[PDB]
C-alpha cells in the first residue's frame, strides 16, 4: 500500500490497537502493509522510532487543547489541557505507554513554550510554573496508565471492596475530574501567597 | 542454587535491574538461577506471575511508611507515605512499570484496608479519602515513571531549554515534593469546606 509517512503512522496506530504496545512489531507492521521487512526498514528503521512517531502524532491528531483561549485563565486552561490529554492519552491502546516512551518532539516544541510562557505571563516563575505544568503532567499520565496496564494485567476487605467498586463504575473520570480540583487549588493558594508563611 | 520464594525473588529482582522490565525473561532468570527452563517453571509459571510478585515484594521490602504514625495528621501521612512509595518504586529499574502491572494483592489487603479507613477516621467520606489517595498515587507513579522510562528512551525554545535544565538538576525530586504540597492543600480546602460553595 502507499508507504508515505501519514499512512504508516495510520496503519501502525491500528496495529497498535489490536496487539496492545508489547506485541506491535515491524514484523507484523510490514504484514498489515503488505510489504517485506527491508521494504518497511526503507521507511521506519525500529520499534522505537514508530513509537516516537506514534507519541506525536497521537497529540497532533487527539490533543485540540494544546493552547489556551483568548483570555482563558491559567486555572481553566490546567482543566481543560488535562482533560484534553487525558482524552487523546486513552484513544489508543496503551496510549500512556506510548506517550511515556517518546521526546518533547522538535515538532511539539513551540506548543510546550508557548504552554510555559502563559504560567509565566500569569505570575507563575517558570520554576513554579514548570512544577504546575509537570504535577498536572504526572497525575493525569498516572491516572490514564493505572486503567490501561490495569487492563493488560487481566488479558476483600469492605471499604477496598466498596472502593474497587467506586473506582470501576465510570473509568476513573470522578477519580481524575477530582483529584485535577484539588491540584489546581492547590497552586493558586501557593501563587497568591508570595512571601507569606502559607 | 535454592529455588525457594524468596531467593527466587532475589534473583529476579537482582535480573531486573541488570536488564529492566522488557528484557527480564524467564529464559534469563533461569540461566541466572544456574536451572533449567522446566525447573523454573515447576517454582514460577511465567513473566506475569513473576511481575506480580516482585511488583508486592519491592513494596514489602522497601516501602516502610506504608502505615500512618500514632496520632499522626491525615496530611502528614500522605506526604510521608507518598514520600516512601517513590523511594520503594525508584530502588529498581523499571520499578514503576512493575508496579503498574500488578494486583493490589491479599497479601496487602489489609495495609490498603488500613489507609482507607485512616481517612475515613479523619472526616473523609470513603469516596473522598479514595480519590485522595488514588491522586497521591497517580501522581506520584507518574512522576517515578517520567524519569524511569525517560532513561529506557535513551538507552530548542530558551523557556523549554531552561526547563528541562530545571528538571534535570536533581532528579525530579524538587517538582516531586512541590506537586505534593499542592495536592494536599488542596484535598485539606475541600474537606474544610463540607456543603459551602468553594
Ligand atoms: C499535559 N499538559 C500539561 C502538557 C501538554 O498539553 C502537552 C502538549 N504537547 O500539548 C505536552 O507535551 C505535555 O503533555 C507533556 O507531555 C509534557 C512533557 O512530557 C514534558 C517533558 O517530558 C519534559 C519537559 C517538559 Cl517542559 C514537558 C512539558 C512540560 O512540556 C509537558 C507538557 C504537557
Ligand atoms: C501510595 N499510597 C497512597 C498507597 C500505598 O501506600 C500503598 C501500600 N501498599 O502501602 C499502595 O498499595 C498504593 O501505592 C497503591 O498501589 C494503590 C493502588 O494501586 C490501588 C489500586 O490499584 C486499586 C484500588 C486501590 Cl483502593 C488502590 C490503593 C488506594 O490501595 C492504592 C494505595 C497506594
Ligand atoms: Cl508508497
Ligand atoms: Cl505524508
Ligand atoms: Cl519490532
Ligand atoms: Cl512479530
Ligand atoms: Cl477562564
Ligand atoms: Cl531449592
Ligand atoms: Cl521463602
Ligand atoms: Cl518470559
Ligand atoms: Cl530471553
Ligand atoms: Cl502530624
Ligand atoms: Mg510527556
Ligand atoms: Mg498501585
Amino acid at each position: 500500500s502507499r508507504l508515505n509517512r501519514e499512512s504508516v503512522i495510520d496503519a501502525a496506530l491500528e496495529l497498535l490497537n489490536e496487539t496492545g504496545i508489547d506485541g506491535l512489531t515491524t514484523r507484523k507492521l510490514a504484514q498489515k502493509l503488505g510489504i517485506e521487512q527491508p521494504t518497511l526498514y526503507w521507511h521506519v528503521k525500529n520499534k522505537r522510532a514508530l513509537l516516537d512517531a506514534l507519541a506525536v502524532e497521537i497529540l497532533a491528531r487527539h490533543h485540540d487543547y494544546s493552547l489556551p483561549a483568548a483570555g482563558e485563565s491559567w486555572q481553566s486552561f490546567l482543566r481543560n489541557n488535562a482533560m484534553s490529554f487525558r482524552r487523546a492519552l486513552l484513544r489508543y491502546r496503551d496510549g500512556a505507554k506510548v506517550h511515556l516512551g517518546a521526546r518533547p518532539d522538535e515538532k511539539q516544541y513551540d506548543t510546550v513554550e508557548t504552554q510555559l510562557r502563559f504560567m509565566t505571563e500569569n505570575g507563575f516563575s517558570l520554576r513554579d510554573g514548570l512544577y504546575a505544568i509537570s504535577a498536572v503532567s504526572h497525575f493525569t499520565l498516572g491516572a490514564v496508565l493505572e486503567q490501561q496496564e490495569h487492563t493488560a494485567a487481566l488479558t476483600l476487605p469492605p471499604l477496598l471492596r466498596e472502593a474497587l467498586q467506586i473506582m470501576d463504575s465510570d473509568d476513573g473520570e470522578q477519580a481524575f475530574l477530582h483529584g485535577l480540583e484539588s491540584l489546581i487549588r492547590g497552586f493558586e493558594v501557593q501563587l497568591t501567597a508570595l512571601l507569606q508563611i502559607v
